[PDB]
């Protein structure tokens, strides 16, 4: 959903700059021309990580930054601080869209309109050999940001929510089927060679030795964090894997956090040494966005280091959201 027709919110001036405006959009707050929109106005909004392909005609303000990435000319929306505020996005105007005229406000016009995601290169330790795709009977490990979840955190506020740090690492599953154990990184099933960190880490902590014990089909899901992983956020020496999910095959659905909590006891009562991403306190929900980007900050699994945000999962176990920290996000020019 890169790319969506949205709705100019409130539009702040630029104290001193009086060619430009701060517009938000949904929870997200956006440099604009003064002028551009006025509060009420639609417009595609792209996303922070939109990789939007080089166009002087349509997109001359994005000139100076093309570069090249995965052979096509392009540039690359990430967080800025344009002149004391921050930026993310790009929010241009319908009428700069006639193809899109007769579209509606929250259609997706990613694909029409040619734009592709960006993300930070594969870690050179962690692209093993590919055994198989990853695997359709399990979710992938992704969260919707709260930026694009006003409405829904309105609907949602009092119900409770386990809090857990977000690490910045290399995404890892390790599931049983039936009489198969497999390991995967992010978008793969992976072959266990002596050099495959994934399969490595999943040794080491005693997960597969976990699986056989408990004897289900499930996938455990979760961050591998450390050296030469990353940029290695946290200072860790060798790598480890820190478990935020388990996915229940069987019934095609995540255990709750009471339900994953009570597992991961289990686990480690047994000596399977499964650590867990930290996990802050449960959190009763009466915030705005802005709110709950603030709580993002802070620190993280290492306390000496910016964390790069928050998860927060309802305590049911059927509504998730992530808040990236963009004291992070500013810090980090490769995030």
């Amino acid at each position: 959903k890169l790319a969506t027709i949205r709705t100019a919110g409130e539009i702040t001036p630029i104290a001193g700059a009086e060619a430009i405006e701060c517009c938000h959009v949904d929870g997200w707050t956006c440099v604009i021309k003064k002028g551009e929109f006025k509060q009420g106005d639609r417009g595609v909004y792209f996303e922070i990580d939109s990789f939007i392909k080089e166009d002087n005609d349509r997109y001359p303000m994005l000139s100076k930054q093309v570069i090249d990435y995965e052979g096509q000319r392009g540039t690359r929306l990430r967080t800025a601080r344009l002149r004391g505020q921050l930026s993310q996005g790009l929010f241009l105007p319908m009428d700069r869209f006639p193809e899109l005229a007769s579209n509606q406000v929250g259609d997706d016009v990613t694909e029409i309109l040619g734009i592709t995601k960006w993300e930070p290169p594969i870690s050179t330790n962690l692209s093993g050999e590919i055994l198989g795709e990853f695997p359709t009977f399990i979710s992938k490990t992704d969260q919707e940001r709260v930026q694009n979840l006003i409405p829904q955190i309105e609907e949602n506020k009092g119900q409770k929510f386990e809090v857990t740090v977000a690490l910045d690492g290399s995404s890892m599953t390790v599931y049983r089927k039936d009489d198969h154990i497999g390991v995967c990184g992010r978008n793969w099933e992976l072959r266990e060679t002596a050099t495959n960190a994934q399969w490595h880490a999943a040794r080491r902590n005693k997960m597969i030795e976990g699986l056989q014990f408990l004897n289900r089909n499930l996938a455990l899901q979760g961050e591998i964090i450390g050296e030469s992983i990353q940029g290695n956020l946290e200072k860790l020496k060798g790598q480890d894997f820190y478990l935020f999910d388990i996915y229940d095959i069987d019934k095609a659905q995540y255990l709750t956090p009471i339900e994953r909590q009570s597992l991961v006891k289990q686990l480690n009562d047994n000596g399977f040494t499964v650590k867990h991403v930290p996990i802050l306190d449960d959190l009763e929900l009466n915030h705005t966005a802005e709110q709950i980007l603030a709580m993002a900050d802070g620190p993280s699994l290492n306390k000496n280091v910016k964390r790069e945000g928050l998860v927060f999962k309802r305590l049911d176990g059927k509504f998730s959201f992530k808040a990236i920290s963009n004291a992070y996000l500013e810090k980090h020019k490769d995030r």
